[PDB]
């Protein structure tokens, strides 16, 4: 999930 | 942090 946030950012 | 993207958009 952390990586989904990084994608979003 | 996601709200940063919604501001940008």
């Amino acid at each position: 999930l952390a990586a989904c946030l990084c994608q979003a950012l």
